[PDB]
């Protein structure tokens, strides 16, 4: 069994603290901030920290970073445990809400300030900028740098109180004001700000900056390995100030990756809403979208999530990933998941001429190849369990009215045209050869309807095409989606509307052979020659909608 996580620099860091005792178990998390639905984006390094722990049988915890009163929603929340369950990771009873300990972050300002290595800073924002100095022109402390512990202590309890305005005090790090990291130069660890939390409601008026809690919260939750990306390189400075000036021990250390943005894509939160707003998508969970309730909607399913972001490689380097990859895992998961079915998307009569009465055809759900490499020698049946593969048919009818694709069948073929001509041949899958012996046409130039006849052994026919009973079928619309975006850096390479892809949601109305009737609704298919399909989940819940779940082939 291949290793759930490949050897990466963070990996062999464990194994090194592992072999030295560092620390007993491996303590990993992914810590979210719940203002917006989980996306695509997320996956790589929730996964990462995941299954981290899971391969060193250490913890994994999920954390909802809701420290920001503005940001937090009950809804993303809700939705990103729900969608993370959902994906497969494991938090068990590790489900953390940073706004559960705003009263120990509170403690640990007022330790830092009887430490003397934090103050209450009372001069303006803009002069609080300027004193702060550059890389150039080192920072000079402000009047209020050197106030008493006492002072420092009262002033904060009233800015927790609500006493004053937004913007007026700030609680800052006692630090370098000279470092050419300025990240050191006094960081902001408390903002004041009267807004009620989804939570804590009006419980508190001063909320703690990111670099405060998250090494806290790390620090308090046992974490032992923090990995975030590489745009917090510089705040590592602060992570370990704040472990040191505290006296963690065991104390947590981060370790910073590169990103791996998905091209084509774009989960940035203003924009996405935009498409929302103006209509070019029905909403969040429009499968073109790139959240993981979209791609729930899609039909794609965790397991290929997951074998997508496990061949992603993992380094201290930004780098891009081309939708190739994530979509090649859709298809390869459901090639051996998606029993094959036979549907006609853009139907077009025909009528069998010399067939009277109704064939009974038993025709197996899956091709030889999947077959072959069953792990169990077995395979799957819709609504059943696993199955002999002799066992895995189904009853298609085959009836004087069947109706073919539109596209199978061409009055002016183009040289080399396999399918159904007039007067031509073409085979009926798993049924044998017809001949186009009529037709008609209407005055917009459509086929209006074929009439042919179940020829014999001896003729021959170039091309193979499905086909439904036009009696026995069962009526449904399906919804072909094409990716959103047209480019692969709709946002650049560091609007974005002029990239959207025509026609990314097309609908059409056909069949469906009849042996579906009976299927559970999370059953998947591969509808012959048109691509994988399922009954769009929403659709089913609602006062036969099918949703295409990805072309057999890229078209890229």
């Amino acid at each position: 069994a291949a290793p759930l996580v490949a050897p990466n620099f963070i990996t062999e860091i464990i194994e090194r603290d592992l072999e030295a005792g560092k620390y007993p178990r491996v303590v990993t998390r992914f810590p979210p901030d719940p203002s917006g639905y989980a996306h695509l984006g997320h996956v790589f390094a929730s996964l990462l920290d995941f299954n981290t722990a899971r391969q060193y049988g250490g913890q994994f915890n999920l954390r909802m970073d809701d420290t920001n009163p503005e940001l937090a929603r009950q809804e993303y929340v809700d939705s990103i445990a729900d969608d993370l369950k959902w994906l497969g990771l494991d938090w068990g009873e590790h489900f953390y809400y940073a706004s559960d300990y705003f009263d120990r972050y509170y403690a640990y300002a007022e330790q830092l300030i009887r430490q003397g290595d934090a103050y209450v800073e009372s001069v303006s924002p803009e002069e609080l900028s300027r004193l702060r100095g550059n890389a150039t022109t080192p920072g000079t402390p402000s009047p209020y740098r050197d106030r008493s512990v006492e002072e420092n202590l009262d002033l904060l309890r009233r800015m927790k109180a609500g006493e004053f305005a937004d913007g007026e005090h700030v609680l800052r790090a006692k630090i370098d004001l000279t470092a050419p990291n300025m990240k050191l130069r006094d960081p902001v660890l408390y903002r004041i700000v009267n807004k009620p939390h989804f939570r804590t409601s009006d419980e508190w008026h001063i909320y703690p900056a990111y670099d405060f809690e998250h090494p806290l919260q790390d620090a308090i939750e046992g974490v032992t390995h923090s990995m975030c990306s590489l745009e917090f390189v510089d705040n590592r400075a602060i992570y370990d100030w704040l472990m040191e000036k505290l006296n963690f021990d065991p104390r947590p250390h981060q370790y910073e990756f590169g990103r791996r943005g998905l091209e084509y894509t774009i989960t940035s939160k203003r924009k996405l809403r935009e498409l929302v707003q103006a209509g070019r998508v029905s909403g969040w969970d429009d499968p073109r979208m790139p959240t993981l309730r979209a791609q729930r909607r899609l039909g794609v399913t965790p397991e290929a999530v997951r074998a997508f972001a496990a061949q992603i490689g993992v380094s201290r380097t930004n780098r891009t990933v081309d939708i190739a990859v994530y979509e090649n895992a859709v298809r390869d998961d459901l090639n051996h998941r998606a029993p094959r079915v036979m549907a006609v998307l853009d139907p077009v009569k025909v009528t069998l001429t010399n067939l009277d009465g109704e064939k009974t055809l038993s025709l197996p759900y899956w091709p030889h190849d999947v077959v072959r490499d069953s792990p169990d020698g077995l395979v799957g049946m819709p609504g059943g369990g696993r199955v002999a593969p002799e066992e895995a048919v189904r009853d298609v009818p085959l009836t004087r009215e069947l109706y073919i694709e539109r596209d199978d069948f061409s009055p002016a073929p183009p040289k080399g045209f396999k399918r159904l001509t007039p007067g031509g041949t073409v085979r009926l899958r798993g049924a044998g050869i017809i001949r186009a012996d009529d037709f008609g046409t209407d005055e917009a130039g459509q086929v209006t309807h074929i009439r042919a006849t179940l020829l014999g052994e001896d003729a021959k026919a170039a091309g193979v095409i499905h086909w439904v009973s036009a009696e026995r079928a069962l009526p449904a619309e399906f919804r072909l989606y094409d990716r959103l975006f047209r480019v692969p850096h709709p946002e650049g390479e560091n609007g974005f509307m002029r990239y959207l892809t025509p026609d990314s949601l097309r609908v059409l109305r056909g069949y469906v052979e009849p042996s579906v009737a009976g299927d559970p609704a999370d059953t998947r298919y591969q509808f012959e020659r048109q691509g994988y399909f399922w009954r769009d989940p929403v659709e089913l819940e609602r006062v036969l909608v099918f949703g295409r779940i990805i072309t057999l082939k890229d078209t890229w």
